[PDB]
């Protein structure tokens, strides 16, 4: 049966400013065995291996920096930071030769230390260690999406805020005729500073798609249900194939909205003003006096 | 031949502490025609339609707050923000009755204003306007992925820091037998503060998959090539089906790594310690004296 206790006594050491924790049991002559844990574990992972090894060798299992009972200093916790703090943990204990028992990122660390002090590593016990993974096909399928998600950053902000996707990508995507550089530079001009793209990223995150955001969903619903009953003269322009108002939806609204005249601007996506402003303008002009 | 220039003298109005640009052309009296642009455009979007309406009617084309030549305050730029600024802008100019010409988020503003001020809207010309989108199948396929991307947050950080996925999700996912609540509480204790979950999240983002990060890929490739030529004794534990080291890969590293004994721990995924610690310690301890 697998035991749940952590029956080891806390041993602390100061190193590069931080107090790290490590279990230390076993004798003090000969070769120590250094137990290196991974993510999101700590020395507790070894609680039921160590007692088999303790009655013969020194068992040293440290809590990696920022984990376990070691102190949690505010830094990135890059791999090269665990490297710095572990090297420094080893020497802070004066360890000479060691036998390594490693797992996971513990194994990236142990292996990497052993390559940098080969003369000093007398044996390596490993399990489930980090090799390179050439393709995502070799990650087990039941875990692939989860680990693919873990490496997904702020995709929306990176497209819109960083790469300016709504100017550089959506405008030409959503106009049928090609825009010109002069036109695109007019469009680029108010968002040359990335920080100013905040509204260009909040807008699509505010769209009423699949029930969210709920507030905007209900507000749009309410004005659309006002619109469906109001006798206000309405002029709907629509293009083929459109984006938000595809041709079949323009037809339905033609009879679905009171007192609504619709106009076929021809081939259009989203910015119909940029594919056929002449027809949109003249039809507005002709429709106005009749109000 | 579509016009590229913007031949409009700039008008400005002071609306809730912020200067707002607007186009103002055409006769004074009569019912004004108010053009509302959307994302990510401005009154420039309207530039070739206005020439058709200006002969007969006043044309007012504001640049929404944060956009065009209008002031860029430090808002989040929610829809509610624009509703506050547009409303004040309409009142700032004294507009009584209007005719809206609206598109995109301009249409969401115009419609929502008109619903609150119906007796003030003499007409509505609209194009590609915002209505509730029930499912993502309603969105054009050629743009579906891009707009879902726009609405993707920091998926990695929300799972690991906010939702604690490596502790609540990966640990039981990666251990064949069930963890008890006491064991889960030992694993939870280092990171009850979500800010302290930094390494939990940076570790999977450091894994060497698909060449990223290139530097961790190289460092791990170096100690692996070192390992394949080093004669240090190695004891490789592995389970079925494993995660990082499946049975067949274990089998090949039995031959590929010199001075290597291999121990099948039986069923197992990634935290083999938690599936067969006795066999692991037992075999380490019988391996140690022969070092």
């Amino acid at each position: 049966e697998i035991g749940t206790g952590f029956p080891f006594d806390p041993h602390y050491v100061e190193v590069l400013g931080e107090r790290m924790h490590y279990v230390d049991v076993g004798p003090r002559d000969g070769t120590p065995v250094l137990f290196l844990h991974g993510n999101p574990t700590s020395s507790y992972l070894w609680r039921n291996i160590i007692p088999h090894v303790a009655p013969s060798h020194r068992c040293i299992a440290p809590d990696l920096i920022g984990m376990g009972k070691s102190d949690k200093p505010d830094l990135d916790y890059f791999f090269d930071d665990h490297v710095r703090y572990l090297d420094a943990f080893i020497e802070a204990l004066g360890l000479e030769e060691v036998v390594l028992v490693i797992h996971d990122w513990g194994s990236a660390l142990g292996f990497h230390w052993a390559k940098r002090n080969p003369e000093r590593v007398k044996g390596i016990a490993c399990m489930e260690f980090i090799r390179p993974i050439p393709t995502w096909d070799e990650w087990p399928e039941f875990a692939r999406e989860l680990f693919q998600a873990f490496r997904t950053p702020d995709v929306g902000r990176e497209l819109i805020i960083d790469q300016n996707a709504f100017i550089e990508g959506i405008l030409p995507k959503f106009v049928v005729r090609p825009l010109t550089e002069v036109e695109m530079d007019h469009y680029r001009e108010p968002f040359l500073k990335p920080v100013d793209r905040e509204p260009l990223w909040r807008f699509p995150n505010e769209l009423p798609i699949a029930g969210e955001p709920a507030n905007i969903v209900a507000l749009v619903e309410a004005y659309m249900n006002w619109l469906h009953q109001s006798p206000v003269p309405k002029l709907l322009f629509w293009g083929t194939p459109g984006v938000l108002i595809p041709p079949a939806e323009a037809a339905r609204l033609a009879e679905s909205l009171p007192n609504c005249k619709t106009v076929d601007i021809g081939p259009g996506l989203h910015y119909l003003q940029e594919d056929n402003p002449d027809l949109i303008g003249s039809e507005i002009a002709r429709w106005l006096p009749a109000l």
